This record gives C-alpha cells, structure tokens and sequence, in this order.
C-alpha cells in the first residue's frame, strides 16, 4: 500500500497534475487508491471535490475565496486544511489503515470498536482480497488471503447471531446502504470480493428467494404455480398462496395479477416458454416451410432476432461507466457464454445469406441444423435453476473441457477400431461418398448396436478375438474407470460446486429483478418506451429499480444499535469458545 | 366398458391402471431386509423421477428434431408421420436403429451421433451414477432407521385384522354388522399391542426398573470422568 | 405420580440442569423419558424463539439418549421381561 501511494503521488505529480504542487501525501490520495482497491462503487470516504480537493496544497494557493482546487469551508491556510471533525466514521479510518499494512493483531482490536459492522467486515474481505493478488511476496500474500478468510467468518458469525433474532430485521440491515462505507450495501459489496462462504449462508439465499418469488410465497409448488401460468382465470382462483391473499389485500384483481407477474419467477417462466416455443417456430419452417422466399411463417424469426439482440444493449446501458464504453465490453467478452450467444448470432447471419440465396438451398438445410443445437446450449446455459439440478450442472461445468478430451480420446479409440474391421474382410460396397459410409459410417453404428452381422462375418475366430479384445478395451477400461474419475471428482469438489451455485443464484435474480414483467413478444414495446421517454427527457434520471434501498436516519440509528448489541454478544460466545477448546487449555 | 361405442378407449385408459396397481404393489412391497432401506432410496428420489424424465426427454427430443432435419425423410400418414418423426428417435437410443434409412452427409451423420452420445450416454449416465451414490450414502443411515421406523406401520395394520383371505374377508365385513344388530356401542374387544398388567407383576417390574437405572446411571457417571476433556478441566 | 409432575414441570420450562436430577429419581423411567422427549418435541416446533427451539430440541435428542440407555441396560439383562417392559401400559 505504501509503494501504490508513493506511485500514485508521482502519477500525479507536482507540475503537471496537481498543478501547485503534491509532494506531500493527503486524504485524497489515499481515498483514490482506496477506490481503486476498491469497485467501480461511488466516490470514496474521503472527499473529492472542490471542498477537500487534497492534493495541492504546498504553493500558497488562495483562501476561502478560492473555492476551486483548494481550501473553501475550512478556517486557515497554514500549510494544513484544520479540523475535519470526525468524517463520520473514525473507527472506520483506523480499520482500513490497519488492515492496508496487513496489522492481523491490531486491526481485530479496531473491528470490535467497529459501528457498521458487517459492512467493515465485508469490505475489509474486499481489500485484502484485491491487496493479496497482487502482492509479489507469497508470504505476505498467503498472510493476507487467510486474513481475508478469518474477516470473512467474523462477518459471517456476525450475521448469523443477527439473522437467529428476528430474521426480517435481518434481511433490512443486509440490504441497507452504508453511507459510511462508500453508500454501498453489504450483498453487493459481497459480489465483489467473491465471497464463497458468506453468500452460501442460510439467510442470504432465504432473502434470495424472497426477492425470487417476488411477492407470492416460498411454500406452493413449482408444479402448481405453472399451471395458472397458463390459465389465466385459475390464478383467481383459491389455488395459489399469495401474501396479499393472506393479507386479503385482493380488492382489484387486475393489481393481483400485476404483482403476480411483477414476480421475478413468472417473468422467467414465460422468457423460457418463449424461447422453448420460438425453437418449434423455427422447426416449422425446415421440415414443410422450405421455401426460397420470405413466406408468412419468416419474418416473425426477424423480428424475434431484432426482440433477442435489444436486451444486450439493455444490458449495455443499465449500469456501465460513463467514461468507458469499450471497458464495459470487456465483461461479456470474458463471458464464454456471451460469446456462444454473439456466435450463434453469427452462425445465423452466415445461414440467413444461404436461405436468401436460392442457389444454396441445400448447404442451407446442412448449415442451420447446427444451429437448433447451438441454442440448445444456450437453452442449458439458462437452465440451471433447480436445487437438483443447478449444482450438479456446476460438475459438467468442471467437465466442460474434459467433455472435448474424452471425445478426442474416444472418437480416436473408434477409428483404431474402425479401420482395422474393414480391412481383413473383403468389403466392396462403395459409392461417391458411400464408400465413406460403407467403411467408417458402420463402424460407430456396431458399438451401439447396428451391426449388420451377416456381412460381417474363414476369420470368424480372428472376428470374434478383435471384437472380444476391443470392447473389453472400450466397455470395461473407458467406461467403468471414467464412471470413477467422474464420482471422485463429484465427492472432491461437492461442497466447493455447491457454494458456487449459490453464488451464481444472484447473477439470474439481478437480472430477471431488473426488467419489465412484459412477455418477450411484447418487449419490443418497452424497448422503445424507454426511447419515446428520451425523447423528452435528457439526463439518464429515470428510476433506480435495484436491491438498493436507503433508510430513514431514525430507522438506521435502530437498527445499528442493535447491531452493535448483537456484535457483543457474538464476541463474547466466541471469546468463550476459544477458552473452551482444549489446546488453550493445555496452554493454560 | 360398459359403453359399447367406446371401446377402443377402453382398451387405452384402462391399461395405465395395470400399472397404476403395480405402483401400489410396490408399494406394499417395502417389507425385506435388504429391499426397503435401499426402496427408502427410490422414496427419496421420486421426485428426481419426474426431475430426470423433464431433463433425458427434453434432451432426447433434442436430437429427434435434428436428426431428421439434413435427411430427406418421406415416410407419413395420419399419426403415422409423427411415428416416422419422432417414435423412430428413442428407438435409436436403446438399439433399433434402421441404418439403411438413417444413412452424402454420413460425416454429419457420424459426427453428430458420436457428439449427442457422448453428450448422454457418458454426462447424464456416469454423473447420474455419481449423484445416486453420493446421496446413498449421505442419507444411508437415516434411510436405513427410517425402514426400522415404518415397520411398525405394517405391523399395526396386519396383526389387528382377522386372517381370513381377501375372497372371504367380505364375510368378516358383515360379520361386524351381524354383532352391531344386536350390540349397541362399541365395546367389542381390543386387539391392540396394548397389554395391561396386573399389580403384584408391575410392582416386581418396576423396582428392578428403578435397579437397572441406577445401574446405569452410575456407568454414565464414570464413562463421564473418564473422558479427557473430563481430566484436562479437572 | 410425585414424581412426574416435578419432572413435567421441569422440562415445559427447559431447566435441563433441574430435569435431569428430578428424572433421576423417577419411577416409571423409560415411559417418563418417551414423554418427556414428545413434549420437548412438540414445544419446539412452535417455540419462535430459535435459541429456544433449538435448545428444546436437543434436550429432546438427549432424553432420547437417556431412554435408549435406560431400556439397552434392561434388554441386555432378561430380554424376555424387557419385551413386557416395553409393552407394559
């Protein structure tokens, strides 16, 4: 830390940045580093602007007139600013000076003095985190990463004492801002510092899946709710359990079905009934609809297309930087599946230019084929959802690459086979490209059972001996051994793929939160609703429909009251525990 | 049935019912040793049946549209197209497979055979064994208490019942309606593992009760001193 | 039964250091300890208090224990009187 802001203070240096002068290190120098340590999050603990620009004052810039780049509210200018009272969080400013210089011993005595708690916590995980990955000295980095842990279970014990008494208190300080902490919230800034443990913790994936299920219930079956999906009138009816029927706040029906579909669960539901019968759509118009021209089954696949490609620039617009355009690209980029998703939009550009030719209908009939698999992939990629099956997908994840080693390894063992059982065997069934068939076609086919046995068979023991020796190589050796490393590997990892789903399951809710419950057939409409707004309007000052809600002063001082109460009471149970263990003990 | 115009759908809703039946013999059949603990397995997973039919079907259905997408396929009547189309896809998997007809785009065909396959036959089937025996074994000791748990359930319904066969049992059903005509309450008898105890008997029990408890109890006491934890403290 | 209503008053109150010495002194043992396990059982599930209900709910798992003890130190010796035992109202 003290390298990055020696570097920092000659990044901007004397002349040509802080244009007086800055050889001398002050607040904001450390605030800007501790952004960088930081996210993309808001301006950082110490202030920016004109007020307390801290970075050039050692030239005799002027005083109260000033205003700009210098001293404006402070009293004198005696190579000093004066007293900034107490920035609103003192005990905060001493944690992070702690725990930048890696103090293990020092900044736990600071924490327990803390006032926001799981939110120091959190963002002490945050820094250390970033601090160790760059840090050139193993120890000192291994230091760092177990520090890192040991905030992590202390946030993690912290949240756990708060969420046993009265859970929904709990889940308003989870999603409370901290103006003392960058006006952050404690889930989002878990995201950040990636966090395997305190994500995976009971109450953060309760409050998971209230957010989830929006406002309806967390008892009523998936099996149940879809069926009012689909009939409308059936959702008035005394089958689904909502909480404005418990409430029996149901004096409109039509705001009964709004909230309904308000629900993040329905949106998905209809998003994947969407893109499950779009794919029936276009197999409609291969089998019967092969026709060279726009018929009137086509132009509803444009349209679709137009509908599908709009969210990526929803998404490109929701929260980007409002400096870096390409900086934000980098993310999907990274995004293997972002990837897939632009590459099947390109195998589908490079299909339309054979469709609209008439001349290479065929190679058009062979070319798009793929692509109904392609999306396939895309379908499974958006299935994993279920608690069966989400953190078991994670093992095909592992598995992704391995899926392509064992094919290559595999497919190559099938050709050792395929070529040698054509060759002692006089075989003369050949043909432009049947000849192919008839030697290689047929060999995958007398594995998984289609073996034409009355051509195949003087050699009859010789046929019986390769037969015998390759499946006992294939059935037994490659099977039965890959069904071992595929258990081992599901037993090593098991724990470690759970947590992971359980970190995932936030990615989908912020994205299916923040988006209209209109249908995808319609969301044409709300693409250009937000354009016919910006039409009148001109700063993007919409609305902020994200899991971030500020709370009232008189509210907040309550809740972090009891914070603090319960911060205590953890402290001494764990003060407790490490007497009752019997190492210290036998110290004792 | 008994609708002389309809039965021919008689002769289809009726034969779900064989099965239908057979999933209450199964049922019933939760009795050996080393059949229903491992049953308590299957109790365990059925709604993973339902779960892994929605994935393997949906998945099969997959590759029966793609598989006769590329090839010219001709075969069709009423109902009988959709049998050409889609019944001659799960065929495919488990063996019939009518490769004179399946097979110029025989690399295609080869390449996309080998890429579904390894897909099923190797992901959902392998893994699939993995999550069967992590769970059988995460779970085996509470399936295996809950087998010796619902034991009892059997007993109960199958010892408090007359042992006359099912054929006859309608004469023990009118044989408790006879008593009723000329009974009045019901104070009939009680067959229930319930055993009352005479006094000079349950006194003899319960004082070598109380002699047997302070046995143990003492052996509590000293199994408690003699843990380490218990040493370090003292 | 003196005895048992001590020992019912304890447990509805989850004083687990007073039950146990009250239970010592029972005399139909292994019947007190079953009923006693139920109603720490049932209390649980509605206490709100989770400290409570988790603490109500192993006290519970103990006099299961203590049960267990109990009746294995009694089959052990004349297994036969220990079926009465069991089957005894």
């Amino acid at each position: 830390f003290h390298s990055k802001l020696q570097k920092v203070l000659v990044e901007d240096p004397e002349r040509p940045a802080c244009a007086p002068a800055a050889p001398r290190l002050q607040m904001h120098h450390v605030a800007q580093v501790l952004r960088e340590l930081l996210g993309d999050f808001t301006q950082p603990l110490y202030p920016r602007p004109r007020h307390n620009d801290r970075l050039r004052l050692l030239l005799p810039v002027p005083h109260v007139k000033l205003n700009v780049q210098g001293v404006s509210l402070r009293s004198l200018y005696k190579r000093s600013s004066g007293h900034v009272t107490f920035t609103m969080d003192p005990i905060r400013d001493l944690l992070i000076w702690a725990i930048v210089q890696n103090r293990r011993e020092l900044a736990g005595i600071i924490w327990a003095q803390s006032q926001d708690c799981i939110a120091a916590a959190l963002a002490c995980s945050k820094i250390l985190k970033e601090l160790s990955k760059e840090e050139e000295d193993t120890d000192s980095s291994e230091e760092m990463l177990a520090l890192a842990e040991e905030y992590e279970h202390r946030a993690i014990g912290v949240f756990t004492e708060c969420y046993r008494k009265d859970e929904e208190r709990a889940q308003k300080l989870l999603t409370r801002v901290s103006e003392a902490w960058g006006k952050t919230t404690c889930l989002q800034l878990a995201l950040e510092a990636k966090d395997m443990k305190f994500v995976s913790h009971g109450g953060i994936q309760a409050f998971l899946t209230k957010v989830w299920w929006g406002q309806l219930s967390v008892d009523n079956g998936l099996w149940r709710v879809t069926l009012c999906m689909l009939a409308f009138p059936l959702l008035l009816t005394g089958l689904i359990s909502f909480r404005e029927k418990r409430l029996q706040d149901v004096g409109t029906p039509a705001a009964r079905a709004r909230a309904f579909f308000t629900a993040p669960v329905v949106v998905f539901h209809l998003n994947i009934l969407s893109y499950f019968a779009f794919l029936c759509l276009f197999a409609y118009v291969l089998m019967v609809d092969f026709q060279p021209v726009p018929s009137w089954c086509e132009c509803a696949i444009y349209l679709w297309l137009f509908s599908l490609v709009c969210e990526e620039m929803r998404q490109l617009f929701y929260d980007p930087d409002e400096c870096g355009l390409m900086k934000k690209a980098a993310l999907y980029f990274s995004d293997f599946w972002n990837k897939l998703d632009v590459g099947a939009i390109l195998l589908f550009v490079a299909g339309l230019t054979c469709r609209l030719i008439p001349a290479t209908l065929y190679p058009g009939r062979v070319i798009l084929s793929l692509d109904f698999i392609l999306f396939c992939l895309r379908l499974m990629h958006i299935f994993t959802i279920s608690k069966t099956l989400g953190p078991k997908i994670i093992i095909v994840k592992r598995m992704m690459k391995d899926v392509f080693f064992f094919l290559f390894l595999l497919a190559v063992w099938v050709v050792s086979f395929g070529v040698a059982k054509q060759a002692i065997l006089i075989h003369n069934e050949r043909r432009v490209d049947w000849l192919f068939r008839g030697a290689v076609y047929h060999s995958y086919l007398t594995i998984f059972g289609q073996i034409p046995g009355y051509i195949d068979g003087f050699p009859e023991w010789l046929t019986v001996l390769l037969l015998c020796l390759y499946l006992l190589f294939t059935n037994i050796l490659l099977l039965n051994l890959l069904i071992a490393m595929f258990n081992y590997t599901f037993q090593q990892v098991q724990e470690h793929t759970d947590q992971i789903w359980k970190f995932q399951r936030h990615d989908l809710i912020e994205e299916y939160h923040g988006r209209p419950a209109a249908p995808p057939p319609f969301i044409l409409l709300s693409h250009l609703q937000l354009f016919i707004k910006r039409v009148v309007l001109k700063t993007p000052a919409k609305r902020h429909k994200q899991l971030k809600n500020k709370l009232e002063k008189n509210e907040e001082a309550a809740l972090l009251s009891w914070e603090i109460y319960l911060k205590e009471n953890y402290l001494q149970n764990r003060q407790f525990q490490q007497k009752q263990r019997p190492e210290q003990k036998i110290e004792d």
